[PDB]
């Protein structure tokens, strides 16, 4: 019964106990040793191999011994648990990149591991490191020909996932490494959209610095409207100090931004509501004008109607409750 004996090998590899592992695979023939080291074991909800689990747990010593003396392939595929989620198609490399085991990653590429291996979802180990934000790994993977153009199943680039996760220092690195800033996911989204909605004011600036294009995401919105809808005012001012539409895109962002100050405790502030929405109306009433196409009074948000004139809006810096309903009403004109 060699079944459970390969488990003791799996435990010792995961446990990092190199001597316990070293001693298990000694007076064993090559028939045996190849089986025990390539055995796929189920740890509750995790199927891996002694190499994979040891690299997944940052056990450098154990990862060294398997590659040098015992010459175990790095092609080996497994399914590991991370973040609570389950990933399939992971090499010992990929687990080590996502976990941020710097020395272990170097160990595997040093001993010939595919740096552009694709998980089932087509996530390069480089993508993993760009989620975790280990610049050391990212600089190292790129320096070993890991291709930054490889994207996940949904055309989500390492640049995007980084601009999402706030990893400013790596977004600068990928851009310096000539990562295409105008990538588009199936969502029709760009690294800008991800950063705009997320409020990563620094990353937005870098994308700006790298002549990133203003795309309207595949489902209706520019990164200006996305940041306004996500109520990230910092990003909206920075983005508005560049181009847009004449007054359409610009008054939309302001109206929308003030309107998002009516929804959820993201900064649920009506003082910043009146501020941005009154600004927006001013930019409409200069000469003559930018007409307001106001939706009909409906049973839901009270039978109110959007303010058309600045005079109608000037009458509500007081009366808090009416301002709240205005946010809902306008958010319905610009979105629906
Ligand atoms: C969704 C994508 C594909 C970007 N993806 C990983 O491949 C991945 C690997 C490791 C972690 C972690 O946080 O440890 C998170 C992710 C993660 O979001």
């Amino acid at each position: 019964h060699m079944e459970g004996l390969a488990g003791y090998v799996y435990k010792a590899a995961s446990e990092g106990k190199v001597l316990t592992l070293a001693a298990l695979l000694l007076n064993r023939s090559e028939s045996d040793i190849r089986y025990l080291l390539g055995y796929v074991s189920q740890q509750g909800g995790q199927r891996s191999t002694p190499l994979i689990i040891a690299a997944r747990n940052g056990h450098a010593k154990v990862v060294r011994l398997l590659l040098e003396h015992y010459r175990v392939q790095t092609q080996q595929t497994g399914t590991v648990r991370f973040d609570g989620y389950v990933i399939d198609g992971a090499t010992a490399l990929w687990c080590a990149a996502g976990a941020g085991h710097f020395e272990v990653v170097k160990l595997l590429v040093s001993h010939g591991a595919n740096v552009n291996h694709t998980t089932v979802t087509n996530s390069t180990p480089l993508r993993a490191a760009c989620f975790d934000g280990r610049l050391d790994i990212v600089k190292y993977l790129v320096e070993n020909n890991a291709n930054i153009s490889i994207a996940n199943k949904y055309d989500n680039t390492c640049l995007m996932i980084a601009a999402y996760k706030g990893h400013t220092d790596v977004v600068r690195y990928l851009l310096e490494q000539r990562a295409d800033p105008n990538a588009k996911a199936h969502c029709g989204a760009t690294a800008l959209h991800f950063a705009a909605e997320a409020g990563h004011i620094d990353i937005v600036k870098e994308l700006i610095k790298w002549r990133a294009a203003i795309v309207v995401n595949g489902h209706g919105m520019t990164p200006l409207k996305v940041a306004a809808e996500s109520c990230k005012a910092d990003v909206v001012e920075l983005l508005l100090s560049h181009a847009d539409c004449d007054r359409r895109s610009r008054i939309e962002a302001l109206e929308l931004l003030g309107a998002s100050f009516a929804n959820d405790r993201e900064n649920y502030d009506i003082i910043k509501t009146y501020h941005y929405l009154y600004l927006a109306m001013l930019e409409r009433f200069q000469d003559g004008i930018l007409e307001k196409e106001v939706l009909p009074p409906i049973h839901a948000y009270g039978n109110r109607t959007e303010c058309r004139n600045p005079q109608e809006l000037e009458s509500i810096r007081q009366d808090r409750d009416a301002l709240h309903m205005e946010g809902l009403i306008v958010r319905e004109r610009i979105l629906g």
